[PDB]
């Protein structure tokens, strides 16, 4: 009874979760075997784009994989390193993420309304440097307080988990909570949406056929930055309703939102779908 339920349990989302490895691996590598292959799509912002869709990649090859054994075997196999090291990498990948969809918003800011300062500042060199800065920022931001337990409580549930091997809950002091939640989240919320909002009146007071073209382009990064919130934006809100009031959101809609910011790393490649180039990329790359 209980070992045949939790033999159909397993065994169905381990079918689940492999789906979404699958999906997320196989759509952000096409979004990067596309982008490499096609000299059409090798502009700058997609330069962002590739390393947007590398912290997607990390979240399939590693974040996911691991979280998966956690769900379905019901304890943490890997020891306290890699339970460790896979938060860490867990933060990373959101942090360069946001940071990214920033420096996106930014590029088309400059781009939009100072096409020609942008078309000197602007270059492939310093494209790379910019990204390499954000993985810096976020690399800084990331591991270094999680390998100095700066996130650890005192409190009497926090000391279980941190004695049991079992345990890798992220349980954290509420220090670190609001620190890391508005360090790594929020500030980067809060700039790229003021900027993307810039955008899009820049855009509103903005040959015919070139503006619609451009709009669209446009309009699809502001999906991807939407749907990111949207995404995440529900566990950031209950990470810090947590510091307040620990019973106020039941444990599961925690959980829940944490595997909704995960299965962001899916959508990308679905959401580009909507560029005609990066749909016949897809489609001779698949052959
Ligand atoms: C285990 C964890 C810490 C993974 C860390 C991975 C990072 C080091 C990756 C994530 C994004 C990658 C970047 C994504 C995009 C680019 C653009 C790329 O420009 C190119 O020359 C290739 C594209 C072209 O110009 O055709 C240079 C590598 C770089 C900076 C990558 C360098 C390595 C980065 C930062
Ligand atoms: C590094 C740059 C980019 C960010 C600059 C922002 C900081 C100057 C300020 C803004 C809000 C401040 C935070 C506001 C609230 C808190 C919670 C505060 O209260 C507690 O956690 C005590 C509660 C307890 O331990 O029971 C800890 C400091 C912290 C993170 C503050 C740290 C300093 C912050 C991040
Ligand atoms: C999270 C990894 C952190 C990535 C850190 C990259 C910083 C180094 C970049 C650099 O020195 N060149 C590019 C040259
Ligand atoms: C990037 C974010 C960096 C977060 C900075 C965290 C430092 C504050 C840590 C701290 O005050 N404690 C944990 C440090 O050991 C102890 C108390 O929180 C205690 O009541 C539990
Ligand atoms: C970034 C990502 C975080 N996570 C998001 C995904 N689940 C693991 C933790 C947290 C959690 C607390 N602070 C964070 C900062
Ligand atoms: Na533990």
């Amino acid at each position: 009874g209980a070992e045949l339920l939790s033999q159909q349990w397993e065994a169905g989302m381990s079918l689940l979760m492999a789906l979404v490895v699958l999906l997320i691996v196989a759509g952000n590598v096409l979004v990067i075997a596309a982008i490499g292959s096609t000299q059409r799509l090798q502009t700058l912002t997609n330069l962002f784009i590739t390393s947007l869709a590398c912290a997607d990649l990390v979240v399939g090859l590693l974040v996911v994989p691991f979280g998966a054994t956690l769900v379905v075997r019901g304890t943490w196999l890997w020891g306290s390193f890699l339970c460790e090291l896979w938060t860490s990498l867990d933060v990373l990948c959101v942090t360069a993420s946001i940071e990214t969809l920033c420096v996106i918003a930014i590029d088309r800011y400059l781009a939009i309304t100072s096409p020609f300062r942008y078309q000197s500042l602007m270059t492939r060199a310093r494209a790379k440097v910019i990204i390499c800065t954000v993985w810096a920022i976020s690399a800084l931001v990331s591991f270094l307080p999680i390998m100095m337990h700066w996130w650890r409580d005192e409190d009497p549930q926090a000391l279980k988990c941190y004695q049991d091997p079992g345990c890798c809950d992220f349980v954290t002091n509420r220090a670190y909570a609001i620190a890391s939640s508005i360090i790594s989240f929020y500030i980067p919320l809060l700039i790229m949406i003021f900027v993307a909002l810039r955008v899009y009146r820049e855009a509103k007071e903005q040959s015919r056929v070139m503006l619609m073209r451009e709009h669209k382009a446009l309009k699809t990064l502001g999906i991807i930055m939407g749907v990111f919130t949207l995404c995440w934006l529900p566990f950031f809100l209950v990470n810090i309703v947590n510091v307040f009031n620990r019973d106020l959101v039941p444990d599961w809609l925690f959980v829940a939102f944490n595997w909704l910011g995960y299965a962001n790393s899916a959508m990308n490649p679905i959401i580009y779908c909507r560029s005609p180039d990066f749909r016949k990329a897809f489609k001779r790359l698949l052959a």
